[PDB]
This record gives structure tokens, sequence and C-alpha cells, in this order.
């Protein structure tokens, strides 16, 4: 009966994996988990160019994962660990800001990206809300990086297998409990950004 | 600059607030959110045609929409509210599976639905965990719901004034916590889905 069988494709077996850790994300409530998602969004497009498995339907399948993940998940670790009345009107504006950010990425390409994408942008507000404990600090910082997702800005993307991998021991130090690697070179790549727009 | 302004549209004001609605389902954990978030998708698509406001833009934010309201909303709804290391396996198997059936939507352009569509599938979830107390049958139909959206039955769908009306009248009545009506309709839909099958 099942057909969708004869167009999953190895590479698409490791973006269900990449929700898997997305969602545990929000049952378990764990920023660690989503570090482990930024990884898996890395290697998941990695791997369908590696092995020629190059689908629509695991490209949809690839943003769907970026609304849990990246979207989702960032939002709601924002107001469990931090109840708050205005961090429940921050994780909404930070979880809207990431859909509108991966409905322009679909009408899109692989070229670059509009703004700052959310896996960055994911990455920076669970690694604030992990080092600063503070209703406001992490819910006025998701108002700017949700602005900044939304952005014109312009961001280069380059999976080198090498810049791949320096952002892989940094988020894999950042799965233990030592994130701030991670944040300093997301912090840097969004600052890049902005240099860049004003003039390269 | 924000350039999304420009291809932002009436019909995506709309599917922004299912968003919120489905993202607010989560972090309040009242299944009567969804209930209103039924109601906007089920009217979302239908204002952008009324209004000739379609896009590719709202199409994929349409989808993303789902992803979160209908996906990752009824899933921890059904653990957060029936808290198993049982429950905890249903929950990611539905949502992956309604993430899996997002993706085969994305990519086709039927009239209907080539598995049971994700509006209906988190209906009969949440419906289910609303009307039984029971850790254990909401999340074998949890799994049987889930195979549904992934299936190859093929669904009507024709968002014509009265249908939507007749599921949308109902589905108010599900937002005041009498959702018997709304199951009814959409149980009605799910057998009459696999028995036009079993006719062919
Ligand atoms: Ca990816
Ligand atoms: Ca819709
Ligand atoms: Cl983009
Ligand atoms: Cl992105
Ligand atoms: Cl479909
Ligand atoms: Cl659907």
């Amino acid at each position: 009966m099942f057909s969708i069988r004869k167009i999953i494709t190895i590479s698409d077996y490791v973006t269900m994996l990449n929700i898997i850790t997305g969602l545990l994300a929000i049952l378990l409530n764990s920023f660690s988990l989503i570090y482990l998602s930024i990884i898996f969004d890395s290697l998941d497009g990695y791997v369908a160019r590696k092995t020629g498995t190059v689908s629509d339907f695991g490209a949809e399948l690839d943003s769907i994962s970026d609304v849990v993940s990246f979207g989702v998940a960032p939002a709601y670790l924002l107001y469990n660990n931090f109840e708050s009345n205005l961090a429940l009107i921050s994780a909404i504006i930070f979880c809207l800001c990431g859909a509108l950010r991966l409905a322009r990425f679909g009408i899109l390409n692989v070229k670059g990206f509009i703004g700052l994408p959310i896996p960055a942008g994911a990455l920076l507000l669970v690694g604030f809300c992990q080092l600063i404990n503070s209703y406001l600090i992490n819910s006025i910082l998701a108002i700017l990086i949700g602005l900044l997702m939304i952005s014109d800005i312009k961001y280069p993307k380059y999976p080198n297998k090498i810049f791949i991998y320096i952002f892989a021991v940094s988020l894999c130090l950042a799965i233990v409990g030592i994130p701030h690697f991670a944040l300093m070179l997301c912090l840097i790549y969004a600052i890049y950004g902005i240099i860049k727009y004003i003039r390269g």
C-alpha cells in the first residue's frame, strides 16, 4: 500500500533523524539536541550530493526539519525555560520570523541566504539561553535575531568539508555543554554579514 | 531593509495567524487552539484565491504552518498531557509521518491528498486525547493515524462554499469543548477514504 517507500532515499533517513532530535529537543527540553540537529542539518545536504540523492521530496523534508528543530524548538525552549508574558511574545515573533525565513528559502535556491539563516539564528538563541539566565536579555535577543533572519543582509553559504567540520567540532563541544565556541563562531559569522552588506 | 514586505500578502497574514495559534497551542497546552488552527488552514488558502493573492511563498508558508500546527503540536500535546515513555515513541512516529506526508504534499499538485491529510490527522489525535484519558490507547491510534497520513488512500479536497462551512461550524464547537461533531465529521472522512480505496 505504501508508495513513498520508493521515493525515500538514504539522505532522507538522515533528515528523519534530524526531525527526531529536533522534536526530542521539544519533548525532552534539552538545548543539546538542537546542536546535534544543527550538525544533522549540515550533513544531510552533504550526504545527498555525496550519494547523488538530491530529491525535491528530500529538499522539502530538509526545510520541514528546519521548521521543527530551528523554528519551533528554539521558541519553545525560550518560553518553557523562561516562563514570561514577554518571553511568550518573543518566542512567537522568533518562530514566525523563522517561518517567513524558510518560506522565502523555498521559493529561492541554494545560491545563498537572504538574511541570517535559521540554523544559525537558532544556534544563536539556544546558546544565549544556556549562558544568559535572564528573561529579558534572551527575549530581547530573540527579537533581534528574528529581525536579522527575515533580513535582507546577504549571507554566504559554503559547504566546505573543512568548513562543515570546523562548525562540527564547535557543535560537538556544544553537545557536552560547552557551546561558547559555537557562540563565538556564529556571532562572528553574523557580524561578518553586516559589514559585507554595508560594503564588501 | 526588509524586502519581504513586497512579497507579503493578506493571505499570508492569516497563514501567520495560523502559526501563532498552533504555536500557542504548544506553549499553553490547550487542544482548543488546534481547532482554531484547522479553521485557519481550511480558510487561508480559500482567502488567497478569493482575493487572487495566491503565491508560492504563501504556498510554502501554508505548508510550514501545517508542520507545527498539525505535526509538532499534536505530538507534543499527546506527550505533555500523557507523559509516558510509552507515549514518547508514538509522538515521534506521528510527527515524522506528518512531516513525511507534508514533504510529499509539497511536491504534488493534485486536487486531493495521497494520504490522510495532516489537518484531519491532527484533529483525530488530539480529539482522542481530549475524549480518552488513556496513555496507551491514544498512543496506538497516533501510530495508526500516522500510517494513514503516509498512505496511498486517495482523499478528496473540494474547498467549496459549504464543505468548509460545515467542517468549520463544527470546528467552532470543537473550540468551546464540544469536539464530538468535529470528530464525527473527521472520523467519517477517514473511513470513507479507506472504503473508497477498498472499492478500488
Ligand atoms: Ca539540511
Ligand atoms: Ca491551508
Ligand atoms: Cl534564504
Ligand atoms: Cl534557513
Ligand atoms: Cl498529499
Ligand atoms: Cl496536507
